[PDB]
């Protein structure tokens, strides 16, 4: 159980490499853009393994999973990828950067994920 997790905005996915830096890419269908979840409120690369991770301060980025709660994550019906400890919401630009902000009603926060 895989998924790709697109910028509604920009059309970029969700990306990250093994150094945990995450960002956003054009589609390229490598393993680097899947995303398995294996039904505990993770989302882990699929690629690295690492679990997507986040902090109050807004910085994404993914950590060998730790089973603490900035690594869990709510996919909403309406595109909102929220992070559990923070409440912060998912969200990304158009030069690829990753981040997260209170949730604003704005495109670039929502996510098309399958
Ligand atoms: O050749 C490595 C890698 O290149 C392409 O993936 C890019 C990106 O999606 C990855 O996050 C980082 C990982 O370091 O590398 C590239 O920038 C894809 O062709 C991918 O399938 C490939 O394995
Ligand atoms: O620092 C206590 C914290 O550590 C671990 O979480 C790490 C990382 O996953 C978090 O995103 C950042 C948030 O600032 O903190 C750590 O680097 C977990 O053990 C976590 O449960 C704990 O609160
Ligand atoms: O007015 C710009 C933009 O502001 C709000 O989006 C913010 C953030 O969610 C976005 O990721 C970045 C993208 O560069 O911009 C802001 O920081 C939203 O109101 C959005 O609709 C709006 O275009």
């Amino acid at each position: 159980a895989s998924v790709t997790i697109r910028n509604a905005q920009t059309g970029r996915l969700l990306d990250s490499n093994y150094n945990g830096n995450v960002y956003t890419l054009p589609a390229n269908g490598g393993n680097y853009q899947r995303w398995t979840g294996p039904g505990d409120g993770t989302v882990r690369n699929a690629q690295t393994g690492r679990c997507l991770d986040s902090n109050y301060d807004g910085a994404v980025y993914t950590l060998p999973c730790n089973g603490g709660s900035y690594q869990k994550w709510l996919f909403y019906s309406n595109g909102y990828i929220q992070n559990v400890e923070t409440g912060r919401v998912l969200d990304s630009n158009y030069n690829g950067n990753v981040y997260t902000l209170p949730a604003n009603g704005g495109n670039y926060q929502k996510w098309y994920t399958g």
